[PDB]
C-alpha cells in the first residue's frame, strides 16, 4: 500500500481510469478531453527540412559552432542574454517551437517545486522523508530528511547497468510505462521506491533518480495536486511560456517527476531567467531569493566523489535538484542524458539552453565536447 | 504479413521505434521530439470552473437550450453560421480551446482524405481494396471495391457485443492500444484487419469501424505518408486552424483512423466550413466539388437498414464515411459514440459542432435527446 494519492479526477477511485476503463462513465467526462494522457497520440499538424542557424554575436568567436553542435548531435540550442535571444540552433526537421524531452534536466523543474513550498512553510527539508510519506517506512527512505533526497545523499542499492532488465534503472523505467511491463515489475511508480533499500549510510552523493520521484511524492502529499498540476501551478503557469509542457505519466496519472517533461528551448529558458532574477517570474515569485542563493552557491564538496563531474569540474558539487560546477564562473546547471542541459551563467547574466540526442546516454567524450561548448559560448558572452 | 508500411521517422526500420526501444540510436533523435506518440503523457499548463455559455441569438428560440445541452452531458457545443460563430457552450471545466476525442466522426476526416487523393487521380473507389493493399487477399476485403468501403456496404463478421473480450470491437481496441492487450491479440491494427472475416454478400449498410481502418491503410499504400501525416497534409493543415488535432496511434504508429481524432470544437467547425464551401478551405481545396456533392446527395437508402437510423431519418443513407439523414433539410453528419456530431445544415449554410461525454455509447434516449437538439438549433437558424 502507497497510501493517499491525488485523484486524476474530481472524484475519482484509487487507480481510475485504467486503459481498460477510460470509456466508461464518471471517468470518460475526463478521459475524452485528455485522452494523450491514456493512449500514446501524434500530433496532426495545423502547417503545411533545414537546419536553422542564427548563432549571431558569439558567432565570429566561436566561427565553427554550427559544426560543433552538428558533431554533439544538437537538436534545439538556444542563449538568452538577459531578457534577449542572441543565439539560435535548431536541427533540421525540428522546428523552433517543437518540443524536445527533458531527461534529467527535469529534476531541477522537480526541485524547483519543492522549494517553492519550503518558501510556503509547507515544506520542511529538516524533517524526515516519512513525516510526508509515512507509507515509505521500512524503505531506505526511511530515515533520511527531505534535503537529503534534494541533495541526493542518500545511499541506495540502485543497479544502473541498463542493459539487465533486472537492474533498478530499467525497473524505475518499466514502473512508470517508459518500456514494457515484465511479469512482477510494480504496478506504479509508488509502489516501485517502497521497494528500494540501502544499507542506511547518508551524507555522500550518489545520483538516483528515485529521489526526484520520491520529491514528486512528498510535493503530492503535502499540496494534494497531481505532480502534473502542481508543476504548473508552482512554476510553468507563472513563467508566461509560449506552450504547455508536457510530461509522461504512469498508470495511475503520476508524472515521470526524475526524467519525462517535454517543452521548447525557449520555454526551458525562462526557467533559468527565474533562476538569474533571483526566483521572480513573469507571473509571479517561484522560489525565494535564500533558494536561489543556496543553489548558486553549490553543496557540499566533500559530498561529490563522482568522478565523472569531478575530473572536469573539481570543485563541483550538487545540492537541490542541480549540479554545481563550483568553477572561476559559478557555473550551475540542470544536466540530462543523451546530451541535454539548462546552463546558467551568472557572470553575463545567460543562460544557455542545449536539448540533444546523442546516441548514447553518457560518456566521458560526449561530455568533454558538450561541457566544451557551453564553457565557450559562456566566455564568449563575456564583456570585452 | 501486412507489406510495407510507412516508417515512423526517415530511415526507420519496420515497427521502430517500440516502446522499449525508442531510447536507443538512431530512434531517440525522433523519439525525444515526439515522445508522446510512445509514453501516455500528460500536458503542464502555461495558464494559471464555471460554464461558458454564449448561445446567442437562439437563446430566445431555445430558453432552455443549456440545460438541454446539460441533459445530454455536453463537453463543447458550437454553431457556426457563414463564416460567424453564433452560439457557443462549454461545461465548466471544459476551456474553449480544448480538445475532446471525436470517436467516430474521426471517420469522416478519413473519408475526406480519400476524397482527396480520388481527386488527385491517386484512389479510385470502383477498383478493388486488394489492388492497394494486396496483403488483404484472403480476407473479408478480398473483392470489395474501395467504394463499398467508403460506403460501408459490406457483410462482415464483426461481434458487436464490447461486454465479450472475445468480440471484434474489443479486439480492435486492443489491436490500437486503447485496451489492454491479450495473449493472442494481433499485434497491430494492419495485423487485425487481415483477421476479418464474411460471408462475401455486400451491397447493404453495415456500420463498421474496421472499414475506416482500412482507408487508412489504403491512403498509406497511396501516398507513402503514415496516415497521421496524411490527415494533416490533405486534410488538417489547409483548414487554417487554431490548434493541432490529435490522433491516437497503435504500437507501430497508425493512427487510430476510425475514432481517436481529438480536436478543439471551433477547429472541427472548419472541416464543415469547408465542406459547405464545395470541399474548399483558407489553405487550397481539400476535396473536389462533386465529392463534398456526392456527400450531401446521400448513399442507396435500399442499403440503410439500421434502425438505429431510419426510425428516425426514413430516408436517411450512408455514404463516404457520413450519415446522410435525408431529412427536409438534407441534413448530413459526422457521427460519434457518448455524442459526437458535425453536423451540417446547408440551408441555413451552418455548422453545429457537439462534442460530448454520455455515460453510454448509444441508446435510443441519447439519440433520440440529441437529434431533438441538433434539429431544434438548425430551424432556429431559418431566416423568419
Ligand atoms: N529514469 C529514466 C531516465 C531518466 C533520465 C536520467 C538522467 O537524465 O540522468
Ligand atoms: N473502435 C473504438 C470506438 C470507435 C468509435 C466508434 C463510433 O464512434 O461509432
Amino acid at each position: 500500500s502507497t497510501g493517499q494519492h491525488p485523484a486524476r479526477y474530481p472524484g475519482a477511485a484509487a487507480g481510475e481510469p485504467t486503459l481498460d476503463s477510460w470509456q466508461e462513465p464518471p471517468h470518460n467526462r475526463w478521459a475524452f478531453a485528455h485522452l494523450g494522457e491514456m493512449v500514446p497520440s501524434a500530433a496532426v499538424s495545423r502547417r503545411p527540412g533545414h537546419a536553422l542557424a542564427r548563432l549571431g554575436a558569439i558567432a565570429a568567436q566561436l566561427p565553427d559552432l554550427e559544426q560543433r553542435l552538428e558533431q554533439t548531435y544538437t537538436d534545439a540550442f538556444l542563449v538568452l542574454r538577459g531578457t534577449e535571444v542572441v543565439a539560435e540552433y535548431y536541427r533540421a526537421g525540428f522546428a523552433p517551437d517543437d518540443r524536445h524531452l527533458l531527461m534529467a534536466v527535469s529534476k531541477s523543474l522537480c526541485g524547483t517545486v519543492v522549494g517553492a513550498l519550503v518558501d510556503e512553510g509547507r515544506i520542511d527539508p529538516a524533517q524526515p522523508v516519512t513525516e510526508y510519506v509515512p507509507e515509505l517506512a521500512g524503505s531506505v527512505y526511511d530515515g533520511p530528511s527531505v534535503l537529503q533526497v534534494l541533495d541526493m545523499q542518500i545511499s541506495i542499492d540502485y543497479n544502473e547497468d541498463y542493459v539487465d532488465p533486472a537492474s533498478e534503472v530499467q525497473t524505475h523505467d518499466r514502473s512508470a510505462g517508459w518500456g514494457t511491463r515484465r511479469h512482477g515489475d510494480p504496478a506504479d511508480t509508488y509502489e516501485f521506491l517502497t521497494t528500494l533499500r540501502g544499507d542506511g549510510s547518508t551524507g555522500e552523493f550518489q545520483y538516483c533518480s528515485a529521489n526526484t520521484d520520491v520529491l514528486a511524492w512528498i510535493v503530492e502529499r503535502v499540496t494534494g495536486l497531481r505532480y502534473v498540476e502542481a508543476l504548473s501551478t508552482y512554476l510553468w503557469a507563472k513563467l508566461d511560456a509560449d506552450r504547455d509542457a508536457t510530461i509522461t505519466v504512469d498508470t495511475t496519472g503520476f508524472g515521470f517527476a526524475n526524467g519525462g517533461v517535454s517543452c521548447t528551448a525557449r520555454d526551458l529558458a525562462r526557467v533559468g531567467r527565474m533562476m538569474l532574477d533571483g526566483g521572480v517570474a513573469p507571473g509571479g515569485r517561484v522560489v525565494s531569493e535564500d533558494w536561489v542563493r543556496r543553489v548558486l552557491a553549490g553543496g557540499s564538496h566533500e559530498a561529490m566523489t563522482d568522478k565523472g563531474f569531478t575530473n572536469t569540474f573539481p570543485d563541483g558539487s550538487y545540492t537541490r535538484q542541480w549540479w554545481c560546477t563550483g568553477n572561476e564562473r559559478g557555473n550551475v546547471s540542470g544536466i540530462g542524458i543523451h546530451g541535454q542541459n539548462l546552463w546558467l551563467d551568472p557572470l553575463t547574466d545567460s543562460v544557455i539552453v542545449k536539448l540533444s540526442s546523442w546516441p548514447d546516454p553518457y560518456t566521458e567524450h560526449w561530455h568533454r565536447l558538450q561541457n566544451g561548448i557551453l564553457l565557450d559560448v559562456s566566455r564568449a558572452l563575456d564583456a570585452v
